[PDB]
């Protein structure tokens, strides 16, 4: 099958940065990427997460995705070149923190048949590692026996838009328990069609 | 099965450097490793290769302090004493050069098979403009060259079909050039005593 990700060679030359292609698992397509985010961009994304939370009072505490800003739009543009899909298909920079012994149990990123979101389903994912994880925290694909270990500024790309649906089901993945330290990530989930309202 | 490479977590701490564990294919074990050699160490290994060729009596490097220090770091990574290593084998690909898919271990009934290879570390000593990936055709997996990085894999399994899955090669270099050092590790001590 043809893939969305359409990049030959060892680097991806985007407008503001050069991405390194580190390794590939060819089908379903899984790619480890280097140099995706600067150290300072990783730190700044974390900070935006903590600030948005620090502004919660009784958004209301009683009732995730960063607010759009110069930094998030610059990063979404860069991601857009990597993923070969316009930024408007992106759900936005979703920030996630794992404390020790937290994990993300294996799942599919594309939506179940019963979600209304399945009207415009997800097609591909980028997981960016915003810090270094003392122990644990690997992104693992249990049906492929593959795992990507977190590393600040690196990312894992994968897609699930294949005609053969058994290939999409191979993209079952999760975030392994953090056994020491903590883990910060940004995820960009990309939809088949435009997702953000115009701007 | 258990594996030779025995390293939990995300870094491997050696005496002089901290290696980064980047990605793992679990079986046969294939590991992408980061921060294995400094840029200075990479360049110096290339120059040693070139200088050794200059003295040509028309290649493994000769033993010196650098190679011993690197081989000691590698032994920590691979969990096997350096005396098992064949030595730093330097290899240069020019454009359109390739290493067709092969096994690193010797045929079971070859002369060298009495002390067969059990694991390989391929260290990328420069950046390759295009091509030159280390590919495992039966596994649909490739590791692209990155200066300072490396790929580890082992083929010491009881189930021989696992070892056969370690078939691999060096894809053609289509732009630039490619330099690598390889450490091939033997089941038993290999270097004469020193
Ligand atoms: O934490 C991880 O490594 C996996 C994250 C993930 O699966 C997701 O964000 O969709
Ligand atoms: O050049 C490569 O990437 C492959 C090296 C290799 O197969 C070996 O040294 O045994
Ligand atoms: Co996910
Ligand atoms: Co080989």
């Amino acid at each position: 099958e043809q893939t969305i990700f359409d990049h030959k060679g060892n680097v991806i030359k985007t407008e503001d940065r050069e991405i390194q292609i580190i390794s590939k698992f060819e089908e379903p397509l899984i790619v480890v990427l280097g140099n995706v985010l600067s150290d300072e961009e990783c730190d700044e994304l974390i900070e935006l997460s903590k600030s948005k939370l620090a502004r919660s009072k009784v958004d209301v505490n009683d009732i995730a995705f960063l607010d759009d800003n110069e930094l998030t739009a610059k990063i979404e543009k860069r991601i857009s070149s990597i993923m070969n899909v316009p930024a408007s298909h992106g759900e936005g920079l979703h920030i996630l923190n794992y404390e020790v012994d937290q994990q993300y149990k294996a799942h599919y990123d594309y939506f179940a048949e019963h979600s209304r979101s399945a009207a415009n389903n997800r097609i591909s994912t980028l997981v960016m590692y915003l810090n270094d994880v003392e122990e644990g925290g690997e992104t693992f694909f249990p049906k492929l026996n593959l795992s990507v270990h977190p590393r600040k500024g690196m990312a894992v790309y994968f897609e699930y838009f294949y005609q053969d649906q058994s290939l999409n089901e191979l993209t079952l993945h999760g975030g392994a328990p953090v056994t020491k330290g903590e883990k910060w990530i940004a995820t960009q989930w990309v939809r088949r069609g435009t997702y953000k309202p115009p701007g």
